[PDB]
């Protein structure tokens, strides 16, 4: 039921894993580099190796949440003999590119290969909430589906082994954007005396009404159909000279906001002006 | 629903804001530079004017809904003999900066001044929850709510005429962030193959679940402890990375995100890194 697992790097998302997975019955065999890190997980359960390979050898699933893809793909080839028969689990981030050139060398060394994305800090590790992105051959993913929901949600993405990374960094850029809106709106807000706490109540509501836009940005994405709904792009740019003058008078910078007005204004002159702001997808693809 | 009421304006905007004062009850008189749109709003009890002159001496509350500040200024300067005793109503969209002009001329003028942004479409006008920002002195505001009403929800956010063209663009700012990071993944996401359709119930989750960093990144903006939530800029500066490498493999550009990578570097370079988001606000400051 609980089957055996092996987590390398015991880093603070290390250690979290690792410990959501002793938290759930698998027997969990770890390793570091460096020494001094499993202190609290051995105690619980928990036997560290001395070895990567010692470790990789006590499971049927390794997890690997080391720095970046560098020190990771070192690390597994010293694993290279003994990988054949288990399943990778590189909940490492990186590219998506990395993590499709780490399926080849896994599939070429017997290894099946699970990428992942945690969208979620090292302390929701194991408690509700937390969302791991993966993707890998499905069958792969069905078998170690449970042992991976010690960590929290499981959410498989497709037998691209970079969909898991993909999204991961997609959903990234979502975050910066709003983010990047939400800070820009606040120094607006700020540079007129007006408190923070106040206009994010309001912020959230609109935010949160803004978002039911998207089932029709997504129709028209996919569709080709770029039709607007009362706020066509050109509307929507005359709209943003305003937003820039405002923030130039108020004293705030741009910066944030002219990314945005030159992909709606390059939307005008592409032919776009009487479209939606689905239409700016593929303006933002140049190949 | 019994002030008398003047709409200088009837575009498509204009059309709703008059008809839903009639459907109020309100006395209305209607003017526009173009003659021949008045045909439902006068058979519905309104009445049309030849001169935006004649319009503005049958109303109290002068409701301007035209194209923009310039058209605006031109067509109340016609009517400033006539502008006295009377209360300006600007739902035309501009800058902070024009509406406290606006007020100045009022007074000058012997008008009362509110500022207004419609954060509705005109077909969600008259219907309830269609917001407008409405900000000028409060005595007239409290005097107008009555009126504004059968717009919708109106809601008065300070005596500074320009607090509605700030909450109106502020918001507008936060909006475009949160579009153009959808924008962004969507371009990612549609480069490998993935469906929109299929990441927008995703993508709307994840935001839902990001707009919960703001109320303590509002709290940090005000109090000046950009205390780490966890997350911090020199973490959120190094997966940045990937980010940026992702888009180009998948032939997106990385112009709405260059923005945000500079504004966390420039973090990082001022000391803090340690610290969270709430710490980029003041650094959007125009030096
Ligand atoms: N931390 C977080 O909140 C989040 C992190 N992640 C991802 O998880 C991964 C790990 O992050 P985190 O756990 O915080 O990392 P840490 O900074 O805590 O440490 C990284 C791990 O890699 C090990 N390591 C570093 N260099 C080497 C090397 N040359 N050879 C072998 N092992 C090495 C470290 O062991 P040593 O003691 O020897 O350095 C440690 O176990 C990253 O890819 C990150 O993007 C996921 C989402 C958010
Ligand atoms: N429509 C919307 O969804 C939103 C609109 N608004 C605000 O409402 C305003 C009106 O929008 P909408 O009604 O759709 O716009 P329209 O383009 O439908 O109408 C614009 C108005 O401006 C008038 N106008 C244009 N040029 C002149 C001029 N030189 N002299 C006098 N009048 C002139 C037009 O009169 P004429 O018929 O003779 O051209 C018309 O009444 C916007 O500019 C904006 O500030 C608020 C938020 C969103």
């Amino acid at each position: 039921a609980r089957r055996p697992v092996t987590v390398l790097g015991l880093g603070a998302m290390g250690r979290a894993l690792a410990g959501a997975l002793v938290a759930a019955g698998h027997p969990t065999t770890v390793w570091n580099r460096t020494p001094g890190r499993a202190a609290a997980l051995t105690a619980a359960g928990a036997t560290e190796a001395g070895t990567a390979a010692e470790a990789v050898a006590a499971g049927d699933l390794v997890v690997v949440c080391l720095l970046d893809d560098e020190v990771t793909r070192q690390v597994l080839a010293l694993v290279a003999p003994v990988l054949a028969g288990r399943t990778l689990v590189n909940l490492t981030n990186g590219t998506p590119e990395q993590a499709r050139r780490l399926a080849e060398w896994a599939t070429s060394h017997g290894a099946d290969h699970l990428d992942g994305g945690i969208m979620a800090v090292p302390a929701m590790i194991g408690q509700p909430g937390a969302l791991i992105l993966y993707s890998g051959p499905e069958d792969v993913f069905r078998a170690g589906r449970e042992t991976l929901a010690a960590f929290g949600a499981a959410h498989w993405l497709g037998a691209d082994p970079g969909a898991a990374a993909l999204h991961d960094l997609a959903l990234l850029a979502a975050m910066y954007g709003m983010f990047g809106g939400y800070l820009h709106a606040v120094a607006m807000i700020r540079a007129a005396g007006v408190p923070a706490t106040g206009f994010t109540p309001l912020a959230t509501d609109w935010l949160t009404a803004m978002l039911g836009a998207l089932p029709a940005l997504a129709r028209g994405v996919d569709s080709g159909d770029h039709a607007a709904d009362g706020s066509a792009v050109g509307m929507q740019a005359a709209a943003f000279g305003n937003l820039l003058a405002a923030s130039r008078e108020g004293g705030v910078s741009t910066s944030l906001l002219e990314p945005v007005r030159r992909l709606l204004d390059d939307a005008v002159r592409a032919g776009h002006g009487a479209d939606g702001l689905s239409a700016l997808v593929d303006l933002l693809r140049q190949s």
